[PDB]
């Protein structure tokens, strides 16, 4: 298998970018050109590369220096065709931003994130970025007492609301995508699933503007399937873009190559990602990779790594496809009945006056015999498992 | 400290009712009769009794059967002036039930399913119950490819809509909890946070009904935390029932007394609850336990066990009363900065276009110098602790 | 593939025999007969059956119902050809054991559990069973103050080592291994990993007699890596037995076929089991499932189920064969020194003199230089999962 | 309260020194000064000091400088009257040890990581130190075909063995304490659980020169019990050091201050540590705190958190006692028969023979009547928590 553009595989720049300095030792690897970073990515076949403001330019860099950076950067992207389809601010690794950007409990740290996103987002909107996501790393508490929850949304959506004032009268068109998180590096995190977030940007003057960024391993560290999450997104039309990475269970944030974690999660992700309604994708968004090459690898390692991400996308890919295809699991699924929930419960017309006068659906109703017929979902389970294993 | 009427402690006939019958063991009580559960409740100090319909009238009971019942009960409840602030329906017990009630792939289930709730609505609405607590025990799956999650979340709204519809006509005034959960009895279940299941709620044609009744101990199976979930959800407004009980993280539902698993998250949470916004409650509604007297104990161990979640409550109240009050603690609150995010962000007047102007927001903004000052949250712990333990 | 006798696949009468009464409903199958269980299981490859003395002879038979059942047994098991390879005791379900068998706080019940332990024992002897499983699912607490560990690890290692003594005296030649759990029946269960269980083993009078019986998902609901567990077993020469089966984290004991857990884990452990040193499998013993056909299904899911953790077991073994014979991952393991490790630290006869003599260890090491060489890991770890996928 | 030095508080260098860099940002506070740190230290209470041979000396010194730095520190400790119960070597953060120390797949790294710790024995033995701690925080894997666990194992052993002969040729008198951890650094450390690394340690050379150091935050990673596994490693006679610290479950790596985690385990802790039999301490070693003052802190933070973590072991033992102490307890202890299993099973004398003979042990034992009564735990956990709430 090989990428294509219209696979839309994306890398942050902060991932193959990765030093490998962890929580407890030094990096193992030297900094990485995002020049270098632009031509490798395009040569590996990704369409489109991301980055935190500081990830391309330093922390504290004069205008002269910015620009020179940005000059570079714009004429990489030229000569190799890649694109950025979204960009992000870093509002988590300076000191100031001990206790949050947006919810810091001091007011001068609030106004200061607000302006360090303004300024990314003008960035964002001049290289032709759509989304701007929000991680939100630092919002939260290792004490209760310590953080006043109910001012803290206010002050979140207060921050969110000038965003999107601020993009529309300048006519940028940017989408905004909440990244949930559930803990680390705050002892929790606010918003803390694919669920928390939804249910916020639904309070935000304009929701529409507004959708998530969910990532694998996120869920998967609340011990949540991470597919159904996904697809409870999807219902919601609130799926802005993606990150896919591996993940063990509650651990530390281990950002593994996607697929190295939860393998058969990355697989029914795939499948509901690529097998949409009418064989066409159920999402278009960008395919993004937001993992880190492991502490114990070489800028050959890293490559390598990158490599595996878009691999295992196609591999598991090809496989979903064939799952699908089988008459088997045709079969399968007709005698488990997966698509019988696509029914209406209720005929058409009818209301809970029709319903309490249908006898079958309760006086005469065999709940016993119904109650003894089995699903079949262990067989169909077998049968998916066994195209993942490529033995069918 | 004793329990008053005003203190609002309800709790489910099927908790100190539970005959401890687990996954692995036969029961080690013999059954509870209601009446005589509701006379040992009045005692205790409960104002309110809820229950399943099958809790009260065995599942399967003729008319003559099940109205002698009700009439008994209600009868007890006359005697000791208890109420019944909510009822539920038992979807996930019955055989039938096995793939859900609502979200079952077999259409015929899902229709007997609302015709056993709309039947449970009318004795709710008989008793003068104020809420309807939904809990989707059995909606999920254990295999991704069994559920269409998709088409279950379009058939659990057709259900709701069709509930709504029907205690909107008859003029019950019923208020609609779901009850979220992550996990047991399915791998997984549909709505298992209480984020997810408030952004679910935001999709209903009539929301205004709609908000959730979340459980300790289920969010904590996902290690998410409690007193933070509830606090998103007194800032959506959906905080329309609450289950306290005591578990330790994710493992099998334990459901312990409230207090007895995340001690420190009991604590912050009561503090939420009833250190409210003018100095009155944050929440007024039923404070239910829905716990289950562990399977070594007989029925002085129930009684007991229904007296320690009163007591927990009571004595954790207490303490959080005791911590507002301290003039040391203020003091920190002060040096943390609690009550500055209260504060908006913007000065009143201000956009976009005057914090582009603030040259202090940024481009003259130290924050080094910032990040350098600490806000004192662990000292702010210590003190609550300190008053937790009753050493100040 | 088809199973041989010689792949030494068993299965629990309570496996296939499972009724699907969960914590939270009503069995939704029918009991099976051993007699009709001992035929489906020798028709799908099995090479022998495994029960507790319960799940055979219903809980206080008199003797000639238990001679009766156990002769009708027998006749079975001729007539098939499969063996019973271990046998086991219910000290679990009866609520007499509600604090447990060998440590309840109640002597009467201890004396008990061990007359029950040496009737079994006496039975698995004249069925030629060599194993004597042994899990303690009601050892243990729901609070730290009702259970004295000290008191209980010394009552254990009591009826454990007269357990030993009475199979030594009649010649039984049983081996014993225990079978560790973290929680579930119990909050908290005694000997809770594979780790803790050797270290107990390791004090008995006879320590020879005991290893461990370790169980896929028990070790994965503390999120341990199951094959590094039995890596460590192996080394301790400790395995005894192995239950197989799938789990999905920390929750509920879900009992999945074998393999539709962590399908990495289940990839990695079979090629730990098989492709032992000397190319012959590094386990002899019993490849024993102890699942779950799941509450969804009936007596066709249930076979089927049966076959799948064959079918599981076999697809893996292929895939692990082909991975090692493969010259690619030769190369990569190679490169990453996987085999280096077995080479001794120190030279032969070179000791801490010698070693702190050497320069070359420490003044003259450059640190610097070898800290920059990658390992190759992650190119390894796709190599895996090509050959898992069957990509390869 | 107050601390003496007959509490025995100690602390390492690297905790109060923590800098507040994490996986996710920059230090917040400046290095600390190891004078400084032994004077601060002296204040609040600690009569020992701890380290890891780079926490004092930094890395790539030469003898000038490191001589001059311990020189200086010896007179520190002299003028506090301090000392240096334990010290330990740092094998995780150096690039070299990206995969191991002792265990790496590179041979020159396992001779290099020997002689790194020989040359910190020195020191240790100059300084006083008792006990050798050590933390094999890179000994494991991300992958499980990159690490033979087996090969892993004895290359552990292999340097262990050593080191002790080298200690007892020079006359040190060291006892060596392996601290076990779950993943973190690495995804899954080798010995993993407290349990794990007894059983390991068993296997050694001269066993007896060998106990653990578990950490309460590590043993809850896993969700295991931290009071039991400490109950196991007293009943084995290996805890030869502790390390106190706080967790919220499996996540990443808290290190918060004693008790501010799980503070009914930290209760339970401090029971079983100082009510222990004979009136006396179960436990006579070091109370080492290893934790962090959190990132959001300044220096003043940190000398708060300090004396955190004594007020709350001061706290909790009081409250221990107490409860030990009260004659409701007592008889709430003698009606949960916790005493009753510290009495053999069987009597003195009695073997298999004569329990067989007993008919009142089975043929004649009543489980039903036994098994309906109840024990009354949640009574007596009920009276535990009101003494740590000091509500009684
Ligand atoms: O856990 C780290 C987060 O995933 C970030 O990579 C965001 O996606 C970008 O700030
Ligand atoms: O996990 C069990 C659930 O909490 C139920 O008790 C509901 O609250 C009512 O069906
Ligand atoms: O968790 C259930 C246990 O694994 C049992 O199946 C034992 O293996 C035998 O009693
Ligand atoms: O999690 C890290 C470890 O606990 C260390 O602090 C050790 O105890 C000393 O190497
Ligand atoms: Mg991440
Ligand atoms: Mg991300
Ligand atoms: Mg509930
Ligand atoms: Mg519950
Ligand atoms: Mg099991
Ligand atoms: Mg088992
Ligand atoms: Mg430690
Ligand atoms: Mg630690």
């Amino acid at each position: 298998v090989q990428a294509t553009r219209e696979d839309k595989f994306s890398f942050g720049l902060w991932t193959v970018g990765w030093q490998a300095r962890d929580a407890f030792g030094d990096a193992t690897r030297t900094a990485l050109d995002p020049v270098e970073a632009v031509h490798k990515l395009a040569e590996i076949g990704a369409y489109g590369i991301t980055f935190h403001d500081d990830d391309l330019v330093p922390f504290g860099s004069d205008a002269q220096t910015r620009d020179g950076i940005i000059a570079g950067f714009k004429k990489a992207l030229d000569e190799t065709g890649l694109i950025v389809p979204m960009v992000t601010t870093n509002l988590f690794t300076h000191p100031v931003f001990k206790d949050g950007g947006f919810t810091s409990n001091d007011r001068s740290v609030r106004r200061y994130a607000i302006r360090k996103v303004l300024r990314q987002m003008d960035l964002g909107a001049e290289l032709g970025a759509k989304t701007l996501v929000l991680w939100g790393g630092r919002e939260g508490a290792e004490y209760d007492s310590a953080k006043d929850v109910s001012a803290a949304l206010d002050r979140y959506r207060e921050a969110l609301n000038l965003l999107a004032q601020y993009s529309e009268d300048r006519g940028y068109g940017l989408r905004f995508a909440i990244e949930p998180k559930p803990n680390e590096p705050r002892g929790d995190i606010l918003l803390p699933t694919a669920g928390h977030a939804i249910a916020f940007v639904q309070e935000l003057e304009r929701p529409e503007l507004f959708g998530i960024n969910p990532e694998t391993g996120h869920e998967q560290m609340s011990n949540l399937n991470f597919t159904q999450g996904i697809a409870q997104a999807l219902w919601h039309k609130k799926l802005f873009h993606i990150d896919l990475n591996g993940q063990h269970g509650p651990r530390f944030d281990q950002d593994l190559v996607f697929g190295h974690g939860d393998l058969l999660n990355a697989f029914s992700l795939v499948d509901l990602l690529e097998n949409g309604p009418d064989g066409a994708p159920a999402y278009d968004g960008p395919r993004h990779f937001d993992y880190k090459p492991s502490r114990t690898e070489d800028y050959d390692g890293v490559w390598e790594s990158a490599k595996a991400n878009i691999r295992m996308y196609l591999l598991l890919k090809e496989r979903a496809k064939a799952f699908r295809a089988d008459p088997e699991v045709q079969e399968a699924l007709a005698a488990s009945k997966v698509a019988e929930l696509k029914t209406p419960t209720l005929n058409p017309g009818e209301g809970y006056a029709e319903l309490l006068a249908d006898r079958s659906a309760f006086e005469d109703y065999d709940a016993d015999a119904v109650g003894a017929k089995g699903f079949g979902f262990v067989k169909l389970n077998q049968l998916a498992i066994e195209h993942l294993l490529g033995a069918r």
